């Protein structure tokens, strides 16, 4: 019983970006109403209730890489 | 039993952009009512409930590789 | 019993663009309204719920690999 | 028994673009109304219930290689 | 028992276009009303209820490759 | 040279209305598009150009008398 | 040379109405885009441009009398 | 010469609500465009230009009564 | 030469009124956007340029009497 | 010459109102946006220019009485 694991990765993510000129975020806010009585959450729950929210994401690359090697012996 | 993993892996992710000019996001906001009384979420829930919302985002790039390698022995 | 996993895997994504000119998004919000009183979720639940939202992405390259490799004996 | 899992792959995507001029969104929101009590919903469930929203994407390339390579022994 | 599997892929997508002009979209929204009361919804459903809704897609090049390769032994 | 003017005007208008109930005017807006480039106007001119609208009258009685009483002597 | 004026008015306008319901005015407004350069306008002119407007009136009699006396001597 | 003005009025206007309910003037908010360069306006204008506008009037009797009397002697 | 002015005018305007109930006014605002470059305005102009606005009225009776008397001896 | 001017004036405004009870003006804010360069008022001007405006008015009786009486001798 072998096993061999030998993931041979070689990976380049490049942006190249001269400039970034003019970003104009400006939202007029409105009005959010929310009614609610009981909110039971038990086990890792993301949860976003009446929210008004205004996010400006500027990244001068944004690159991301997501790598997950999993190996189970049963 | 012999098991050889190896996944020889060249990859290259590329974006060349000169220059992003005038990006404008003016958002005249509205009205949002939601009405809910009992909300239950066991396990592992995303729940938005009730959001007015403004998302700018200006990566330079935006390159995303995902890798998932899995080798299960039963 | 021999299993030989060697992807050889030469890939490359390439995005060209001088420049982005003028993007505008503005729009004029309107009205959501969403009634209801019970809700259950149990596992792995993906759920928007009056929701008025503005997204603007202007990514320079917006290029995304996707690779999943499963190997699995029984 | 030899299993030989080889797969050469030699793949390019590519968008040449010289500019990307003038992209105006500006829609007038109008108005959503929906009434519901009872939601239930068990495993691995995507639902958007009441949304007003307003997309705007403007990729320099928007590229995505999709590779699923899957292998099992029983 | 001898299983060879070699795909040779040499596969390119090219998309070349020299300018975007002038891309207009402004819907005036209208009026969506929905009605329901008991939703059930067990295993990978993808759902969209009462929507009012507007993308806007100007990817430079929007070239999509999707490669599947499933070898199964019994 | 003996001018009598006189005029016995009895006059009664009379509305009876018990309920008014569920009046609904919900309207999905439309698009109004409207390109000139010279406009004159001298005298006493009621001029709309170029409206969307919506106009909800609901009176108790709705009941209008107009009455013009003229004498010239020349 | 007698000249008499008189009018005997005697009028009486009634509206009854016991209640006035549910009066819901929820319109979806659109779009409007006026091009106009120019707009000359010497006397009394009433004039409305480029107007998207909701008007809910719900006066609990709207009665209106007008009424005019004019007498001239030359 | 002898004018007599004697106009005898005896006008009543009555309007009898026992109660308004429910009013309700919700509008989803659109877009208005409109370009000018040169506007000349003299003598008594009354001009709306580039308006969106919402107006919810419940007086409890609107009644109006408009009377005018005019003598000229030349 | 003799003028008797004498208008008897007795009149009333009555609004009863038991109870105003709910008003509700909630309007999700929208985008107004005007250009003009030269206004010229000489004598007595009443004008609104690029508003959005939002009026709730609510009189108790709003009874309104205009009485105009015009005597001109030439 | 003699003028006798008597406008025997007996006039009643009455507004009989119990109670007025929930008003609700809540707006959501949008955008007004203008662009002007050169603006010229001389004599008895009112311009409202780039407004967003928000006026509830609850007068309890909201009743007006408007009398003019000239007289002019040449």
């Amino acid at each position: 019983v072998q096993i061999v694991y030998k993931p041979v990765d070689l990976s380049k993510v490049t942006s190249k970006c001269g400039s970034l000129g003019n970003i104009h975020h400006k939202p007029g806010g409105g009005q959010v109403e929310v009614k609610s009585e009981k909110l039971d959450f038990k086990d890792r729950v993301q949860s976003k209730i009446g929210s008004l929210d205004n996010i400006t994401h500027v990244p001068g690359g944004g690159n991301k890489k997501i790598e997950t090697h999993k190996l189970t012996f049963r």
